[PDB]
């Protein structure tokens, strides 16, 4: 991080509303921790996916006031979702799970405060 972490109204919303809804969802389980490509038998995962990202990592970052700005957290979420769409076959079950979470993410983000302020 070039910037210190802090708390903004948008980051607090991403934590207390958006992550709260996503973490507990029944389709969250493939996304709660980093992909372990050896354990899962995915030998080219790290050749294909340049920036792994997962909700466990995002949740820890939110808990530890890691982020400087909400866009940084948003970028992490969209990287996680994109990695799934890129790596997986369109017919893989995990793609449906990611799509379901994306819809929830978008629905919650639609009610986030739209001007960012430090707390």
């Amino acid at each position: 991080s070039m910037k210190p972490g802090r708390v903004t109204n948008q980051l607090q919303y991403l934590h207390k509303v958006v992550m709260k809804a996503l973490w507990k969802h029944q389709f969250a389980w493939p996304f709660r921790q980093p992909v372990d490509a050896v354990k899962l038998g995915l030998p080219d995962y790290h050749k294909i996916i340049k920036q792994p990202m997962d909700m466990g990592t995002i949740k820890r970052r939110l808990e530890n006031n890691y982020y400087w700005a909400a866009s940084e957290c948003m970028q992490d979420f969209n990287t996680m979702f994109t990695n799934c769409h890129i790596y997986n076959k369109p017919t893989d079950d995990i793609v449906l799970m990611a799509q379901t979470l994306e819809k929830i993410f978008l629905q919650k983000v639609a009610s986030m405060p739209q001007e960012e302020q430090e707390l």
